[PDB]
DNA sequence: GCTGATGCGTGTCGGAC
DNA sequence: GTCCGACAACGCATCAGC
């Protein structure tokens, strides 16, 4: 029986502890029962056990439910390039628990905030059993809704959903809904618990399988080594094939083992890039990377653009995060006959898509980019132009360069591509060891528009393998460096969610205006203090809660606090940027006539116990440090 | 036809292991 | 170090209300 399923238990076995017939759908209790024994620890060993054993009992009784099983655990509903979305957020969700719990929407929203949890609200307040697949399809069915009267239509299937739920069903359907899950398992357990899954119960079997468990003759050090080699298989694939719609009925059809002979790299499937791991000074650098030679590049303040060119000549660009931004970019794709040699058949490169003024041929900010439309179908409607500055090609003319070092993937790059000024150039870089030129470089770089260096080997660990490690180069930026800040006044709070239940998760933070004498807030905050200091904050400051803003607290357009605090708190706040803000009223005039300044990746240091609010960094003080980012 | 509100999509940090 | 999920500013696109 579902209600009792229990994927957690000692001496599991797929066959006979699945709650279903075989062959018949997997009901969606069996997954929220998995979800249930899952959250309930916080070992990711133990929580890829429990999913993997129930992908076991479903590749082992019905393997056409394992990929919606799989995207209900990861909580997507498609592969990235596809671009669905929910188009559902915390708004749609509580009117849509209100009407189906027959509550007024007030008193849901407000006990969700308290409880910093939409599942709990939805679940403890004639239709057959929900399934995985049903419950996924129509999911993927709210996600294409569009047009006049769609949000009416997306609340009604929810509601629906609500009204088939048992046990704790409704719980996981609106913390999905909502975005929030709260596994504490996501995609790299995942896979692990699918290849584990998949090694131990091989897939394909006639029912029932013969082979239940392929580790049970194994010691424990080899059932270990082997379980850790077919999970490297399955990673290396996923990291260039992220697509479980492409990868699933490949494995369920040809084994795990097979795997790359049938899903390999190739121009037009988006890859998942390699990415970067902070480090808080030059010494840092030296220390990770020992004795390899590096070099240190420029880092673009723009957007990633992974450009494939196939062989043929379609070309596809993709975001970081693998959507496909190809109609964003005709200007690109009309430009890529002229940044390659004659001979470069197919490719893919690894570019940062920077704002260029033609004009004055020079960076932009990222605002600038970010103004962008998402869609342009005629180049010559563009108006805000990108240089291209390109630092990776990860495939040539029908080979991945995914195996070579850097310093061969940098001179294929460089020897195969045609720079032209202002519209494809390489990435400026320096190769070096000494730390006198790195720090010179690194403020030179601030000083050409970008936000710091990148760190990259040369040639030891300097491939392109992003399951080896997928923070693989360095990030290098100022505001890492201790002593290279605000001292902002507490004005609210908000209520956690999640991790941050029961107590604030954020605040509303605000600069003290000297020529009107009143608090204007400049940002929230709500990253930086541990947990013990969250805590301290959450004590501290409830003594302070007023009923009413003070007349002298100014916020404009920012969310409202759950708590109103009165000014009496000062922290010191660190930020990567001052921004011109479209919400936030602190020094607006100073600079902009409309526009108030705002703190781009502020973080909490620490108290500063000895401030009053008027000693607080002043609004003309937030102005002076505006006007020095901005030349 | 306009607009404000909602949603999606483009970093820093600490905890458990 | 890895993995995960708290939380930031601010843009475009969309849609309900007007
Ligand atoms: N020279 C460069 N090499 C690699 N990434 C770069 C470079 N310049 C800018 N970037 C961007 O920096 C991001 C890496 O930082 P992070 O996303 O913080 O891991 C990439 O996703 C790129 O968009």
């Amino acid at each position: 029986d579902p209600s009792g399923y229990n994927p957690a238990k000692n001496n599991y076995h797929p066959v006979e502890d699945a709650c279903w017939k075989p062959g018949q759908k997997v009901p969606y209790l069996a997954v929220a029962r998995t979800f249930e024994k899952i959250e309930e620890v916080s070992a990711r060993l133990r929580m890829v056990e429990t999913l993997s054993n129930l992908l076991r009992s479903v590749v082992a009784l019905s393997p056409p439910d394992l990929l919606p099983v799989l995207y209900l655990s990861l909580n997507h509903l498609g592969p990235p390039q596809q671009g669905l979305a929910l188009g559902v957020g915390d708004g749609v969700l509580l009117k849509a628990v209100a009407q189906a719990t027959g509550r007024q929407l007030e008193s849901v929203r407000a006990e969700a905030a308290e409880k910093g949890d939409v599942g709990l609200v939805a679940e403890n307040s004639p239709p057959p059993p929900l399934t995985a697949s049903g419950v996924f399809s129509k999911f993927r069915d709210i996600a294409r809704l569009t047009g006049s009267a769609s949000t009416a239509k997306k609340i009604d299937i929810i509601k629906g959903l609500f009204v088939a739920c048992r046990h704790s069903e409704a719980r996981f359907i609106a913390r999905s809904l909502s975005g929030r899950l709260r596994l504490g398992l996501a995609e790299q357990s995942v896979l692990a618990a699918l290849s584990q899954a998949v090694s131990l119960t091989p897939p394909g079997q006639e029912f029932p399988p013969a082979m239940v468990d392929a580790g049970k003759g194994k010691t424990a050090e080899a059932r270990k080594t082997w379980l850790e080699e077919q999970g490297m298989i399955l990673k290396q694939t996923f990291c260039e094939v992220p697509d479980l719609d492409r990868i699933i009925p490949v494995l369920l059809e040809h084994g795990l083992e097979r795997l790359p002979e049938h899903c390999k790299l190739s121009p037009g499937i988006p890859l998942k890039p390699m990415l970067a791991h902070p480090t808080r000074g030059i010494s840092e650098v030296l220390k990770r990377f020992e004795e390899a030679a590096f070099t240190c590049e420029y880092k673009y303040d723009g957007q990633r653009a992974q450009i494939h060119a196939l062989e043929g000549g379609e070309v596809k660009i993709f975001s970081r995060n693998q959507a496909d931004n190809t109609g964003k970019y005709p200007d690109i794709i009309s430009r890529i006959p002229k940044i390659k040699l004659p001979s470069v058949t197919s490719f893919i490169l690894d570019t940062e898509a920077v704002a260029w003024d033609r004009e004055k041929k020079q960076i932009q900010p990222f605002q600038v980019l970010t103004t962008r439309k998402r869609k342009e179908v005629d180049a010559s409607e563009i108006q805000v132009q990108v240089c291209l500055y390109a630092f990776d090609l990860i495939y040539l003319n029908g080979e991945s360069l995914v195996r070579e070092p850097l310093s061969r993937r940098r001179q294929l790059l460089r020897e195969n591509f045609v720079e032209t000024e202002g519209e494809f150039v390489f990435a400026t870089s320096l190769d070096t060891k000494d730390i006198e030129q790195i720090a010179e470089f690194l403020e030179q770089s601030v000083k050409d528009s970008c936000e710091g260096l990148m760190v990259k080997t040369l040639d030891v660990d300097a491939t392109y393998e992003i399951a080896k490690r997928s923070h693989n180069w360095l990030k290098l930026k100022k505001d890492y460096l201790d002593g290279v800040t605000l001292d902002l006044v507490v004005i609210g709070a908000y209520l956690g969610r999640g991790k941050r239940a029961g107590r604030y998760g954020g605040f509303l933070l605000a600069s003290y205006d000297e020529d009107s004498e009143e608090l204007q807030a400049i940002c929230k905050l709500g990253t930086g203090f541990s947990d013990e200091e969250l805590e301290e904050h959450h004590q501290s400051l409830k003594a302070l809660v007023l009923p009413s803003p003070r007349p002298y607290v100014r916020i404009d357009g920012a969310v409202i606090p759950d708590h109103w605090l009165d000014p009496s708190a000062v922290w010191e706040v660190k930020c990567a940027d001052l921004s011109l803000s479209p919400i936030y009223p602190a020094a607006r005039g100073l600079v902009d006539s409309d526009k108030g300044i705002s703190l781009r990746f502020p973080r909490f240091i620490r108290v500063r116990e000895d401030k009053q609010p008027e000693q607080a960094t002043t609004s003309a003080q937030v102005a002076c440090l505006y006007r020095k980012q901005s030349q």
